[PDB]
């Protein structure tokens, strides 16, 4: 009887509205692109004119933007999707922003009586097919427990993180990590060869080493060593996120050195137009200003 | 088997107690009486001097404070290498410069000793337990050499490449802790700032690519408890990014992470924090903020 | 008129100033000469002045230095982004109400030169910071420092402007607010995303300025960001 | 007939010492290099055999090494300097070390009588011809008064800073903010060019507010505009400038965030080959990653 709506089908939402139909679950939808709304359609979607028309409809609405300006624009701008829900609707903005973005569309979602939550996950394109996506969900007690039962369709591991901000919270916490632990990485694998280590046996040593991280893991034996930076997680991105955690810094008057730093570090394999590679790649800032090679 | 023990601290102490067990023959000198009369009663033989202890020795010993009293211990007027037999082995356990050991190495080659580098981490209790990690920079057939003794006092033995090359991956692995350490502390303190909890942090970012050993190692038994007595003290790990900074001035590396990392520490230093854990380098963004993550 | 801080307006108007908070104002209250003396990036300025184009109004960016005693006084500093023609129309009246009036380039280099000068004064400030409390560690006078350093290399402006005034009386009320500056910081963070060039000394200074916002210092001036090192380290140079 | 002594004779302690001799006063020496110890002794200065023969004869003794390694080798080592020294002689150490070095050999000097102060210098060749040196100094009242007459030949501005290693901290603490606020100008103009401006724009305005330095008012026309980066002061010297004040920070236990980023800034500058070059060559490191031209050329 409850209904699911979603404003924009990409990636992510194409298969998240599909398990939701396999579950026989209303979903209404729209997208800019047509092909998009055609795709869901065919596995029983409900096709909408426009984002008012899913809003109107919708008991739970999903959404994934860009940027918070285009969420800003999406929600609280002229026409907007809060205008035109009913109230006791609640949207699940998964948007890769702020909490403080979120903190202020929930205000205004509040008094229309629309509860706006935070709910961005990870597990990429193929956890959205399987179902299996980490969902990190910052909201009331109360709203999670309204929303927990779809989530756990397109999702496995539900987290109620907090109150609201939260889901966004924890993703720039972990992504401003992953892109420090990388960015230390990469000079530290410099220093190592111009001492004369073979990357292999830092890989070795220092992968069973109190040294050790997830960045590493994943990055060392198959981008660095390779040489090959195709594909992967961009550069771009992860420099967004390290952005997003400075946003959130000062937002909340909190310093991050060693995130600013990591930030400016990105931000030179950038300039050296390594953007669209593997952020791994940024070990390149370093090896074209000494001469070392580590990446063989 | 004769083994030389050139001074004898919280780590000196253990290992000599252990080679005492397996009825290695053990020669010993330190700066003060006690220490000597500690490991006489396991069965040590004390000597006068270091001189003397490097006249009866195959397999010498020693942990400098840095590379300036190596200098002066194994080259200066009156020196262990002039007293030494050619054919010893020092195994120098100082943290210090792979060039350090590479300058000390040339000098006692024309001696005929062997002079390797084997820096070694679990701390005390490992040396008391016998299950320390020693990294080991030396020739094939003088780690086969020595490799049965470093058995008796530590688990996993490495031989990481030949001399020098030791020192080197233990300071690009302590490095990686201390950046890692750093990143999480700032982190940790905008998370709470946010609204998550540190449990809830440690759940999700510890299964996720934020992770790291310095996380797993320190949340829960140190930040979160607020104890921060014993573990790995931040005087220690500060020292360590210091020998990383050396590394990379004499090789003309740049390493910008380790530079913040090591002015963050020098902060908890100030703070009166240098003997504590060095995870308690959160407490320098608390004090700063007001944010409470220390506790439960 | 546009504000009158420290379109019945636009209608009766030839030329117009506005200095507003951030770009998404400007954009709100925007979107004969528009001068536009808002804190603003050059890019933010540039799509302000194409919407304006079309409609042929002219949008120039013309940030000021000098504060409220250089309002007061029409001896404020003016760094213009403008074609010629419009640099030649706007000057006149640029010239009552400033001493120095500078045509800094095109639209938005405007922007550019007082965001470039306000990160290194920031800079030269956060260096300042830690350098002064360092030197009394090891025993300085500040007076000793002002001397010395004020007639060698280390000298700044920043150093010139706020070591005697703020620093050594211990009084941060009024001057430049640490807020300000710190949004200045940002701008240039912004302005070296946008363009590809990296900051690594504009982003620390900008995160020891989040600390002293951090210690509730935002509002007195930005030299105040010392007192993060001294809290910290317990050594004391605000007096003298 | 005070008696003075240098133990080795650079660039600064020849014309030092010359300045001394044409005041009359008694002036011992030794250098490795025999023609500098002969282009004094010419000046009527007493040549000795090595640094022990100088410290006996001498009463204030001149040094200026490398480093606090070479000090601790050449005052404290065998056959030290120290060993040879009569109490009640005074050591003017003018090496570029950090205060704790100072303070270590001060206290090892003292048990022996002697009197041991940092008095490092500023001025350069050109200053040390002059006599016009500014001297700062790290010593007692007592000491400072003694050695001040002496001082006054060598230099002009001769400061009396504070106590033992306030002459090295003092030195130590400007150059590390005109390093800093090199490093700091290096991004700045790539910036700012990078959005359009040219390099003179911004020297003009920038030059006349509240961002200026003397950094930028040595360095960007006769170095950064002009791409000639050839002379002025080496950026390996930059940087062990910067590497001393982080030195003194450990010691002191007062972190210093920006000095130890420029450092690192420089180093790049270094790892680029740029060593030799003016310390404001470290522009090169940004327009080498970003391909934005500042520097002329």
């Amino acid at each position: 009887s409850i209904k699911i709506g979603f404003i924009g089908l990409g990636a992510m939402g194409k298969p998240m509205a599909i398990n939701l139909l396999k579950e026989g679950v209303t979903v209404y939808a729209f997208d800019l692109m047509e092909a998009n709304v055609a795709a869901v359609v065919a596995q029983g979607a409900q096709a909408c004119e426009n984002n008012q028309k899913v809003a109107a409809a919708s008991d739970i609405i999903f959404t994934s933007l860009p940027n918070a300006g285009i969420v800003e624009t999406v929600m609280n701008g002229p026409g907007g999707v809060l205008s035109a829900c009913k109230a006791g609707t609640v949207i699940v903005d998964m948007s890769s922003v702020s909490p403080s973005s979120t903190l202020k569309m929930a205000k205004v979602a509040a008094e229309k009586g629309i509860d706006y939550v935070d709910a961005p996950v990870s597990g990429g394109t193929k956890g959205a097919e399987a179902g299996t996506l980490t969902i990190m969900v910052g909201a009331s007690e109360a709203v999670f427990e309204k929303i927990q039962p779809v989530l756990s369709v397109i999702g496995k591991d539900i987290y109620h993180v907090g109150d609201t901000g939260a889901g966004d919270a924890v993703k720039i916490v972990n992504n401003l990590l992953l892109g420090c632990n990388m960015a230390s990485l990469a000079e530290a694998l410099v220093l190592g060869v111009k001492c004369g280590l073979k990357p292999e046996t830092m890989q070795e040593i220092i992968g069973k080493s109190s040294g050790r991280s997830y960045a590493m893991e994943a990055k060392m034996e198959k981008f660095i060593m390779s040489g090959d930076f195709a594909g992967g997680f961009a550069m771009d991105l992860q420099h967004k996120d390290l952005g997003l955690a400075l946003e959130a810094g000062k937002e909340g008057n909190v310093p991050l050195p060693m995130t600013a730093m990591a930030t400016q570090i990105f931000e030179g394999g950038r300039a050296m137009g390594l953007g669209r590679e593997d952020m791994s790649a940024v070990i390149k800032v370093w090896e074209q200003m000494t001469g070392v090679s580590v990446s063989g």
